[PDB]
């Protein structure tokens, strides 16, 4: 155990009672409006989201990387780092790859993964950057790329991704290229996208039946001008046109401001594609910030249609789940730490959102009441379940007062160059 | 003529020579670059965009409306001066209808059309707004209203407007509807679309054999938290799950900020559900400036788009383009004229552009030179060819020179009382 | 009173259980954090938000209104309406009034406003559209326009707003104008702020001792190329210019895409120019939708710096609350009222906020643990306080329940004729 | 001289033809208008724009960077290569040197600065960013650290760039800084910048009599929360607090969607604060493109602006312009040649706008007039003026052109490593 069990136990006892009594007054609370708090925490116990490999290093800009101490150095460290997210908060069992970035011998891989009780989510690709002795430049591009070679040599990487997915227990590859113009004129906006279209067709026949393919759409970065794959709309195509194994990725910080990216999901579910989720926060583009530290409501609304989903008995409906962010100035494993919580938190509260209530007001369209219904769910202090959640499955009460009082950073600080 | 002939004739004639002596001079610079002007000239000579009934009238905001002199009142009046601009500007022969404020006798509609020279555009559905006597209220929606008997209300009025429609020579219905909320929760996302899909397929089923139906996207306005037809993503949805008479209509000024409306054109373009791009511009919303006035370069990328599908060929191609504005500070005449002859500008630097230059640069991944090729087009001062395309087909050398001097606005002002 | 009282006694009954274990389970989990939640009710039970006359009617957009019952026929009406909305929520004692749209004799206003048990907040003057009998029109701008006898007009109006005011104990004049432009070239931005700060230079002169002058800066809309007051930086030019007295106001749905307003606000508060909020939400423009309704958390944050300005020590620090909303799809006194509450939820919110563990965090630079510290307050429900804070002073447990359960707006739609 | 003058010679003489007739063509149009075309052009021979140092080497987005070949090392290549724009554009003799990048002998960087014809502009200082042996990390801000060892050591290094450009000829010292946060509560946004202005204060205190402080703002990136100087109204809080030395900078892409970056510019000007001005274009965020390459008529409507100012009499006006762009999918070299023909380009139309007419009808307020009024100017293709100016000054007709003709990418591709 990457965190010592007798420091766990030590943090969770310092904190219990005043834990039982936020637990049982919320308990009561929930009682007074007909919801049994057991059936909530039983369901936030079952939540989970993957961790991405490439977000427990520091990250950073296009001016600097400060990186802090005991930074990890490939994967296998990064691996340990994750263990500890995972026996903290129990909400991040799975680790998604990068590769060639976390690429190492897939047997190591699934060793170290079973040795720390993690398991691997959706396998990332990356033709977004040039690798040493890479023969074809994506300066230009990548699957979309003018030059027949450059998307071969794209497609095959992505073919590889999938092999070393396979050997792991991987089921899915998130594919996110930087594919665009900086320049009106450089694109030919339809031919481009013919070639996109082409390449991921490729990559399609390749794919395991017990495999998804996801696109991920991206508004601008690295494109400054115009991007292949930029919205929701040319990904439903995407998807459409790849076939019953092609889903669409939202990542929350991808879409143009004011971007009522709520509805973006409900329709996709409602089309059948609707293929999972990137979670962080922003305020201004891309930001890859903690989830829910700038508008923990567009989170909660964002579960809120995901919980919608089940409720109206939706088939096949098993989104993917995953934390895509970058951590410049904060300890990583406490933001991932942080960010996983906060998912778990509006998980938490879509539950419990008085469906049937919510149903009559839109009805009736007594909007007032329609939104102070959801707000009555999103008001709800929900902690104490989360907590609760952690404590009965061998996590820690406050996931960071125990990574803190564990001394975690300084021991691997002392392990790893600095 | 709602303009005297002579007065024409005499404004032109003025400057018959100055004309000349800039055509000549553009003309010998084209040929110099490969391009017979009188290929360019003839070409725009038979661009036409089709002006909105309510355009000429003076337009407002929620805080105040100040009309100008001679406002016109009705239909009548309003095709009196829409007969202006096309008389002066010879880009605008058909006039798209708004129902029920031009609902008035077919048969005396068409009457005046004929004597005025124009002819009917697509005709524009209203379940935006109540009338007077109305059965159901559209306060929380029509075509996706929670309440049966609204959207039957709502599809009856449509399927009225296609009745007027076939009387006056009219050949689409164009949907914009209002539908959408103001509070998270007073609407499901889902079902409301479900709604409108069931509605609009009720309209569709009365669509003659040679018509066409537009559904309009707009971000947000009247709607301040979702809207049903939110962007061209759900806009493609409806019109591919609608039928093949069903396409998508793009408004310039109903983007969320930043947005690649070029893209866009191009995306619909390629799955041919391209039904028409509706002409305004704007800074900060759906502003409904006079086109160009803000951004003419981004007005030429877009037709940059229509100029490459209009010269490839791309099968399903036969956009329906009208001008879509709010004219609050000018003569609403005078911005009408100048806004065709900015869409006239745009499309004949789109058709300068060297196509065959610009692909080898977009093959070559030479971006500057790729975005240089563009901008050799757009730099071309092309208004000597659009002063001499109206000369030669009945127009004014200078438009809105000569409808001041014509003294027009003077003369509705004595005609109407304000 | 507006509401039988009957009504709110037997609504506050028959919630005084629930009310009474949520405030009691609360109020433990505050003490275990230090923090005495009798000293938050207290606090919130004094916080005061004007509400808008123009805000009890429902409002539209430029494609439709959409009326609901009993719409009030003119300011009398609309006094009676925010008379249920502070006996209800007992957080909008005082009402922000609209000239000429609620042109009346300030006597008579005054008298009403004391017999409803109502003050009056800010005055708002109206240049931004054409009433009755004007020598010249706003078409082209107010304050800002070329010709010099429409800025006196303009000028003039104000003056007549002070006047007003003085009679019925306002103590204050809000400017908000449309002037600027809609196409490039239209104005000569310069002169046109020249213009606009010379008139404003002539209404504050107009202004008495203990007196405040409101400008309200404003990206677009409606002029949507160019506007002379746009942002905060050209709002602080025009404050620090015209005097002491002179202040900005910051209206929520007022900036661009993204714009951090907590930001600004902290920037007016450090330089002394803080006038007073507009208190609104939005997600696309200026939607002036229900308070909360879209981003309660940047409500929290807006909050957060006027709280710490008190912890900073900031002194002479009045500024003015008030509510700026249109009311198009719902019941214009139930938005009102829960618009209120949710203000009062998010200053209490940031009345939660552990300023000394925070400060700690902020100097070592401990980013994780100071939002979270400012999250521990946001994620608290202080519903229980809200509610506790108006049984006391003679509110509803649940105002809107109360409000439905009284029939109001049935028996003024009885009352009141319907527009023709 | 970098470009062999025969070379420059060979490919003027090839299009001087062509020019001759364009240039006196728009000379017989410009006549008509009654502005004399030569005048013009002894004005634009006149305007000058620096460049970055920084600018000729390929730049990169934090995914990844895609070096061309002959990428400069160190100063002294930087020096070279913008040698080459300036004999070419003639518009570019000062370029703009950036600490610690280009640290270096003084005397040396002098004697290479007057041998290649080129001067100085503003020095800009780095405390975005770690440099080896630093004693305090800038990760968490550098003028407005909390530390007060670590806002010592950026004063420190601020008042060595000034001591550096006192050594060179430098007039000016630009200070831009990424300090902010990414979490609401991290920072006290009114401590941050009372430790800023106290920061800068002290630095202000080096400036000679002569010199000019410029702060530049910039909404977000990198950080993504707030950011210190975020805007132009703390900007002039800014300068007004610190002195009659200090001013601000306006750089295009720092604003936030939508803004009327034309209106600040006019704002700052009114109050005397306007120090100078970053060129560069976006369309999503700070996207840093090549200069007009987006919204052409943006940069126009700041020239208007500018040009205005002089019309007006503004006194003591002297803004010191700049480029500040990354090219990163095109040869720098190339770029900033043809952003500068752009800067140039919106200026040249600027400076044919009626000044007399446009005020004319701003005073009647026909917007509409004044609106065409701009765009008369706007639509005037300046480029013969631009070319003629580069060719009377010992510049290329075709700077671009003549570049690729001359194979200097290559020659220094060979000169330096890979
Ligand atoms: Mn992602
Ligand atoms: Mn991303
Ligand atoms: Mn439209
Ligand atoms: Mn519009
Ligand atoms: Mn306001
Ligand atoms: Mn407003
Ligand atoms: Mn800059
Ligand atoms: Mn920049």
């Amino acid at each position: 155990f990457r965190i010592a069990q007798d420091v766990v136990a030590r943090e969770n006892d310092r904190r219990a009672s005043a834990l039982k009594e936020d637990y049982e007054a919320l308990g009561a609370n929930l009682a007074r409006r007909g919801v049994d708090i057991e059936a909530v925490t039983a369901k936030v116990e079952k939540f989970f989201v993957a961790v991405p490999s490439w977000g427990v290093g520091t990250g950073g800009t296009r001016f600097a990387r400060f990186p802090g101490t005991g930074e990890p150095r490939g994967i296998f460290d990064k691996l340990d780092d994750c263990a500890v997210i995972q026996q903290l908060t129990r909400a991040t069992p799975n680790v998604s790859l990068h590769i060639p970035w976390d690429k190492a011998d897939p047997k190591e891989l699934k060793a170290r993964g079973d040795a720390l009780g993690l398991g691997f989510d959706a396998m990332n690709s990356n033709t977004f950057s040039d690798a040493p002795g890479q023969a074809h430049s994506y300066k230009y591009g990548s699957l979309s790329h003018t030059n027949a070679a450059t998307r071969a040599q794209a497609v095959e990487h992505n073919l590889e991704c999938i092999e070393i997915g396979k050997a792991i227990g991987s089921k899915a590859l998130t594919v996110w290229i930087g594919d665009g113009s900086n320049f009106p004129g450089q694109s030919n906006f339809t031919r481009a996208f013919e070639r996109y279209l082409s390449a991921m067709a490729e990559i399609y026949k390749g794919l395991p039946d017990d495999w998804k393919l996801f696109s991920e759409h991206k508004m601008y970065e690295p494109a400054f001008y115009s991007t292949v794959v930029q919205d929701w709309g040319t990904n439903y195509l995407i998807a459409q046109t790849l076939g019953p194994k092609a889903q669409c990725l939202v990542d929350l910080g991808h879409h143009a401001p004011n971007t009522n990216i709520e509805m973006i999901v409900a329709r996709l579910i409602q089309f059948g594609k609707l293929g999972g989720f990137h979670f962080n926060d922003s305020k201004y583009g891309d930001d890859d910030l903690d989830a829910g530290a700038i508008e923990p409501y567009r989170l909660f609304l964002v579960f809120n249609e995901l919980v919608d989903a089940e409720a109206r008995g939706v088939k096949g409906f098993h989104p993917a789940h995953m934390i895509d962010q970058s951590h410049n100035v904060t300890d990583p494993i406490e933001s991932l730490i942080n960010s996983a919580n906060e998912i778990r938190r509006a998980y938490a509260q879509a539950l419990l959102v008085d469906r049937a209530a919510l149903s009559g007001y839109q009805e009736d369209n007594d909007a007032l009441m329609a939104t102070e219904t959801l707000k009555r769910a999103y008001r709800t202090d929900v902690e104490p379940i989360l907590a609760e959640a952690r404590r009965r499955t061998g996590g820690a009460v406050d996931p960071v007062a125990t990574y803190r009082a564990s001394g975690y950073r300084a021991r691997v600080a002392a392990e790893r160059p600095a």
